[PDB]
């Protein structure tokens, strides 16, 4: 296996599927990562996250560095072998969580510390440290964040690629920052590809200015970026926002872990409509969850504080997640995307 | 399948083990029933704590009768059907909990409701209602709750009898009484006898007296008791509390679900000198916790209060109750459970 190939399969309009080729695995696009916080995926052991049909795992950075700390797990062995994942994970750089100089952040993380803390993570996609613009934010302050963002790209680029275990061993991808600003977007796309990153994110979205408005700057957002690398969207999941991002090409996700997702909408199992409804979660929905406990249960579970009704409703939700995603990989593939976007939005909603 | 079969396979001193059948299965003795408390053993799917061992589980009627209900369960098709486990369940009788009139108690709970109440979760060992003895007791007070314990068993046989689902498809057990007074354990026994039962608990210990004054009082209790039925000791379980225990004729105990147990004593998780330990929970556990992660792992789990944590050592936990549980049995099986019972604590102290 290659460090990293991405290849695309099929395209439907902007949506694409594919894959990103990796030593540890195969990672099928467009894809939903499930975040792992304190190395874990909240409440699942790994064999479970993988029974969903999870290819990558997030791994959060910012808590990690706190505890256990990144220089302890790379003593242990790194992350993978420490929570007992053997597959890809991608990490972020573990900013936006802590979020102040041109140097990086005392809270000590800069640009230098964030690449090297996943790399003592042993992680396999590594996020370039960026700079948080707030939404909504000036366009100067929109400006000055994204120019610092790029300088900070050039110096996560250097950092990686002074380390040759990690250089040959990982990805690195940049993050396109500009707030809503068309002119800012491309200023940032521009820079980073003259970098050169493995995959590029789309960042600052997802944080009050609503579905609407993310759409309308993903609309000019992406095609800004270079075609043939992936395209992460950071922080969003609502299965709508997703389906409506890979209409906009975009091929990657994280964000699922008393919600409980269904084909007809969310649901709170915690709702009294439920105490005594035998029906699964989903009707029809694959998930072991689905296949062996009812609503009533689940409902009771949740109701009495039962660490079993967190493990249900997680192994649910991020089942539905990743049946979302292989829904989509399919109809793009077999050229009936658009229509699937449109079924899916009708029932719904 | 027969409702209820108790077979003796092998004796040593009075130590035995065998089997009892049920139609929802076999029962190996000596018998470690996890407790599941509101419908769920704590933060393991059923699947789980079947891979553990357990042939049986118990379940608590007190939290059961107040969420989500005994009638609400009924009418969902049961506890098995509800929570998932197929095998056979035990259940109290709701009273310890709670614990008041001759008639029962009000918190309304009596044997005629408490036998319902068991017959509504489908339970198949049916626990007769009893009246909590305190710790300590004078002689006249525990032989007053003695008595009274006796009519309400007499009252729990006519209940369970009156029902002739349960009397077809369910065992009914009768609980001794009598503080640590000789007298009163065996009238306690006698009486027990003369109504008849599928098997007798020992009620009334481990409530402070400590391990030598218990077994001081198993030594005299259990040989009143019908040699040809099981012998259940109710809440014990300290490992060493149950090796003893089976020396002195017990044969079914509930009691493990970040103290981890080891066969060289218990550990807590969370000391620090175990936050760089890559071993697992203990070097010859067969569990599945003990063959994919670290100590170290799980006393940051722990640490951080991940819920992931609680899984891992529940399951750990349980499982190491289930090995002990089989090399007991085995050892008497082969004539040699003196010498294990010699060699587990010379270790495990
Ligand atoms: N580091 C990184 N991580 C991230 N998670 C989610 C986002 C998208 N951000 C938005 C969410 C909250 C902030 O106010 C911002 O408006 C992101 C990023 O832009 N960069
Ligand atoms: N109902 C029933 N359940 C039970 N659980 C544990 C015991 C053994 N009891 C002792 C524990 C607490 C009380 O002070 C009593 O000294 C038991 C019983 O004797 N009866
Ligand atoms: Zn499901
Ligand atoms: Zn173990």
């Amino acid at each position: 296996r290659p460090r990293f190939s991405f290849s695309i399969a099929a395209r439907e309009g902007k949506a694409r599927t594919g894959t990103i080729e990796m030593k540890r695995g195969v990672i099928r696009t467009p894809a939903f990562m499930p975040v792992g916080t304190a190395a874990t995926v909240k409440a699942l052991k790994p064999e479970t996250v993988r029974a969903t049909g999870a290819d990558i795992i997030l791994g959060n950075t910012y808590h990690l560095m706190l505890r256990p700390g990144a220089e302890r797990i790379a003593k242990l062995g790194g992350l993978h072998s420490f929570m007992g994942w053997d597959r890809p994970i991608l990490t972020d750089s573990g900013g936006f969580q802590v979020m102040q100089s041109e140097e990086g952040v005392t809270f000590m993380l800069s640009p230098e510390r964030s690449i090297e803390i996943q790399h003592l993570l042993g992680s396999d996609i590594v996020m370039a440290f960026d700079e948080v613009t707030p939404y909504p934010a000036t366009p100067s302050r929109a400006a000055s964040s994204m120019e610092r963002s790029m300088r900070w790209a050039k110096r996560s680029r250097d950092a990686f690629d002074s380390r040759k275990e990690q250089a040959e061993n990982a990805a690195l991808f940049g993050i396109q920052q500009g707030s809503v600003f068309e002119n800012l977007r491309q200023q940032s796309a521009d820079a980073l590809a003259e970098i050169g990153f493995d995959g590029y994110a789309v960042g600052g979205l997802s944080g009050g200015e609503g579905q609407d408005e993310m759409f309308r700057v993903l609309d000019f957002s992406v095609p800004m970026l270079p075609d043939d690398k992936p395209h992460y969207l950071m922080g969003v999941g609502k299965p709508d926002d997703i389906v409506g991002a890979v209409e906009r090409g975009i091929d990657m996700f994280d964000c699922p872990t008393g919600q409980a997702f269904t084909w007809d909408g969310p649901i709170n199992i915690r709702n009294a409509r439920f105490s005594e409804d035998l029906k699964p979660l989903d009707s029809e929905c694959h998930c072991a969850v689905c296949q062996k406990w009812s609503r009533a249960y689940i409902h009771h579970l949740i109701r009495a504080g039962e660490i079993l009704g967190a493990m249900l409703m997680t192994e649910h939700n991020i089942a539905f997640y990743q049946q979302l995603m292989q829904k989509i990989r399919d109809s793009i593939s077999e050229g009936r995307f658009s229509q699937f976007a449109q079924d899916f939005r009708a029932r719904y909603f």
